[PDB]
């Protein structure tokens, strides 16, 4: 028992992780089979930060261009494309330690683990959730760009987010490994506006529901809801609308403790009513969102 | 920017975990050159439990009892011996994943990752404290036993942690790579008392300052406090008693924000006396102390 935010192991990421530089710039990128991924602004300088024209920057740019150093090897790079936001630069050698890989787009509310780097060495790895507005609350230094997120489904991983940027709000904002960004941001140092967010309400049920797996159990109640109701709560607080998908996602933890799905719902609408009390819930004074009900059932049952 | 609870990353130590079996018992090893280690109740069934005579029990072990696969392929063993609570299983083979490592005692209070481990494949990694009265608030299964906890000095491994027990009351027990248990506990199944615990001190200013650096300044206040003064509310809040060599492991966060320490201290005296209020703290609702001194320099300063 005991319940942690736990992120997937980085190995098989690590492998995968060089450091580019294009001019000055140095940042991290990703190396899959003969293929290097990393964030077009590699390529801007200083000047070029507000606004920059990618296509004729590019433009400038060979491929001789373009170091590239797996920890101290360096590649040759013979060819440079850009997709969308990021830069695909071929290289003449597949990476020996390229794991089985995915590129997929998270939905938002989903986790993802982040081994953050700098100069193409990882430095710590941590579990995030994909905001409902599109943005990550990460950890991210200068020279973080290029890090990415990802999940393991057992030897495969699928790699759903490359970093892009810290807005000044200090929250980061990057892309799916095709270049998209999530949300609506651009790559350009400007403000822009992240949407409204909410709290992620099926991941706080099923954090509840880990909650009682591990023993803690003081705010069940002897109350229900329905949708509904519920859903006045959820509006109230700023919770996403629960639906029956959310529920039927519920469904294995509701049945391996007992506690029907509204019956917890009831407790989460006393705890946003009622506040905690100045009491805890695995070791967290607030209301936990960020494990969704497939993480809560993995790290209670031992998944590797 | 972002404050998160990072853990290192964990490929030197993924490439060392195997699986190791005795009998109907299937726990976790670590494969260091040519010496596997793990926990001594593997020799166990579950009449031995609640007081094994150990050393009855490996001397009707021999080599040939201890199944060693690492991954698929399978370890021959050539020597076995018991040291404190591990086993050192010595194989033919050393492993030719071995990273440099050395194996330290932790003191209480520091902090360090742990790769969560079932049938020797990795299932997650997350940071924690050693708590002052030595045992640890893990997420473990059974399964996981032998999984270690670690910390990276660049390229050097240093294994602090064998997991070997869950209590009763749910919290975590083990050892150092000696065999030494941390705290009073010895590996049966038993109620056994874990002392008293407080909360780190100089763990939770040091996350003050990382929330400082990190932009969360509302709790800083107009007020200083001394020492003593300071270890009066301690003692009232069951906080560890803050001393000149904490201070001083301070001085860096003190010099990067320019926040006098006793200031600080008088910041954390407020905040112990009259709650959070409803706020936060670097996404967190109560004062937390998993972050060392060093942790944060290395979170913030961005160290590979
Ligand atoms: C360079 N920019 C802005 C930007 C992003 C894209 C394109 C352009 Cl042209 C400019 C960043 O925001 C890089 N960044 N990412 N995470 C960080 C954490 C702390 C400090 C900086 C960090
Ligand atoms: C087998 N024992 C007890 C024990 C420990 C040492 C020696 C003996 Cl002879 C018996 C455990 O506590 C193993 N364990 N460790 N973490 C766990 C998490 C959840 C469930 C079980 C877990």
């Amino acid at each position: 028992s005991g319940f942690r935010k736990m992120a997937f192991p980085s190995g098989k990421v690590e492998g995968c992780m060089v450091q580019v530089t294009c001019g000055t710039t140095t940042l991290n990128g990703l190396w899959l089979d003969d293929v290097v991924y990393c964030p077009r602004h590699v390529i801007c300088t200083s000047e070029d930060m507000l606004n920059p024209n990618y296509e004729d920057l590019l433009i400038r740019k060979s491929n001789h261009n373009f170091l590239v150093q797996a920890g101290n090897v360096q590649l040759r790079v013979i060819g440079h494309s850009m997709q969308n936001c990021v830069l695909k630069l071929k290289v003449d050698t597949a990476n020996p330690k390229t794991p089985k890989y995915k590129f997929v787009r998270i939905q938002p509310g989903q986790t993802f683990s982040v081994l953050a780097c700098y100069n193409g060495s990882p430095s710590g790895v941590y579990q995030c959730a994909m905001r409902p507005n599109f943005t990550i609350k990460g950890s991210f230094l200068n020279g973080s760009c290029g890090s990415v997120g990802f999940n393991i489904d057992y030897d495969c991983v699928s790699f759903c987010y490359m970093h892009h940027m810290e807005l000044p709000t200090g929250v980061h904002a990057g892309t799916d490994l095709e270049g998209n960004f999530y949300g609506p941001f651009v790559d350009r140092q400007t403000a822009q506006a992240a949407g409204t967010d909410t709290t992620i309400t099926v991941n706080v049920l099923a954090w509840l529901y880990a909650a009682v797996i591990n023993g803690d159990r003081w705010f069940l109640n002897r109350f229900t809801t329905t949708l509904n109701d519920f859903n006045l709560v959820a509006m109230k607080y700023n919770y996403e609308p629960l639906t029956q998908d959310h529920v039927d996602i519920l469904g294995p933890l509701s049945a391996q403790t007992g506690i029907a799905v509204l019956d917890m719902c009831a407790s989460l609408k006393e705890l946003l009513q009622n506040g905690m009390n100045g009491r805890t819930i695995l070791g967290s004074a607030l209301l936990e969102d960020e494990f969704t009900p497939f993480d809560v059932v993995r790290q209670c049952s031992g998944v590797t």
